[PDB]
């Protein structure tokens, strides 16, 4: 039940990089090591602490990293990157076989920078996970609304 947010008074380093180290752990998979992180994100790291950008616009940005793509995107068929990337973002699977083509069309004809900033800026990322909360993953019960037809 470790909620990582931010909240209206963290201007601690440390506590805004636990905050980061969560973040690679929903998005990247795995747990990045911090001499790593400081080689790659201790620039992007900052604007964060001292508040010069939100958490959303961060995190949309660890989503643009090569080092996230080299791992789930390179190696990986466009429509596992789309369920795979939903996961990590959103916390859910694609909706319909066309919602998956939709995904699928923006990554093939913009790119991958597009396709992160599609699941970002998916009304349900934003009202749920907005530019404070870290998209954790949503527990195994998921199942609301399936009313009778």
């Amino acid at each position: 039940m470790k909620v990582f947010k931010r909240v209206a008074g963290i201007k601690d380093k440390a506590a805004i990089k636990t905050l980061i180290s969560a973040a690679y752990r929903q998005i990247f998979e795995r747990d990045i090591a911090p001499y790593i992180a400081q080689n790659e994100f201790s620039g992007w790291e900052s604007k964060l602490g001292n508040g010069e950008i939100t958490v959303k616009e961060f995190i949309e940005g660890l989503g643009y990293s090569n080092l996230y793509l080299k791992e789930f995107y390179t190696p990986y068929p466009n429509t596992k990157v789309i369920e795979l990337g939903t996961k990590h973002f959103l916390g859910r699977a694609p909706i319909d076989q066309a919602e998956i083509r939709k995904y699928n069309q923006i990554l093939a004809t913009q790119g991958i920078r597009a396709f992160i900033n599609a699941l970002v800026n998916s009304q349900e990322y934003n009202e749920v996970f907005g530019e404070d909360t870290v998209p954790y993953r949503r527990f195994p019960t998921l199942e609301h609304h399936h009313h009778h037809h």
